[PDB]
């Protein structure tokens, strides 16, 4: 394993999802963003995990999934199998984590990226250890019915810069909005 990662869209008022859907228009250069951070493996022959619970796999539309270039697992308990076109399952994050060092993974995974819904952030925000949030603030309130979790500032350090991330205010369909990276090691 090449480390653990979350990644989330979030309005101002903490809102990543409204009635199994984003609450905001589609912002194509954020999907380019989230696409490329998740996919984008630095370590040769080797790729990345995404992690999403059951309900964020099925807002992604069907000719979309699985995730492209991406190892797919998805939390669930109910679920006997993967969701059709996903690869793994588990029953919870500590398993999905264990199963990484497995032999089927332990060669095959680099990075670790966390992709929703709130409780799988929940529980790998207060996982120990060193985790990064790549968080895009979308800068106007949306309604919501799905909210992303509280950042404790007191272990996540907003970081000045990052490789790879624009730094500066974006716009698209006139909703503002920014790329940040925090980092706690714990
Ligand atoms: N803005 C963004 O960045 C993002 C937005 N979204 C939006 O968020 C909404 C989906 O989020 P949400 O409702 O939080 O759903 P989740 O994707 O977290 O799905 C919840 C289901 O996943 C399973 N689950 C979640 N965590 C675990 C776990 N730790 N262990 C075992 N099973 C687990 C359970 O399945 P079971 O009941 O089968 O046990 C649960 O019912 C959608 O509106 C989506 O569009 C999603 C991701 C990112
Ligand atoms: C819910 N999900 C998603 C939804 C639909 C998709 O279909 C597609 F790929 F566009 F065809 C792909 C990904 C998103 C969409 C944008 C996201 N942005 C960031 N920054 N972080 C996330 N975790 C996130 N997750």
């Amino acid at each position: 394993v090449g480390s653990l990662n979350c990644i989330v869209a979030v309005s101002q008022n903490m809102g990543i999802g409204k009635n199994g859907d984003l609450p905001w228009p589609p912002l194509r250069n954020e999907f380019r963003y989230f696409q490329r951070m998740t996919t984008t493996s630095s370590v040769e022959g080797k790729q990345n995990l995404v992690i999403m619970g059951k309900k964020t796999w099925f807002s992604i539309p069907e000719k979309n999934r699985p995730l492209k270039g991406r190892i797919n697992l998805v939390l669930s308990r109910e679920l006997k199998e993967p969701p059709q076109g996903a690869h793994f399952l588990s029953r919870s994050l500590d398993d999905a984590l264990k199963l990484t060092e497995q032999p089927e993974l332990a060669n095959k995974v680099d990075m670790v990226w966390i992709v929703g819904g709130s409780s799988v952030y929940k529980e790998a925000m207060n996982h120990p250890g060193h985790l990064k949030l790549f968080v895009t603030r979308i800068m106007q309130d949306f309604e919501s019915d799905t909210f992303f979790p509280e950042i404790d500032l007191e272990k996540y350090k907003l970081l000045p810069e990052y490789p790879g991330v624009l730094s500066d205010v974006q716009e698209e369909k006139g909703i503002k909005y920014k790329f940040e990276v925090y980092e706690k090691n714990d």
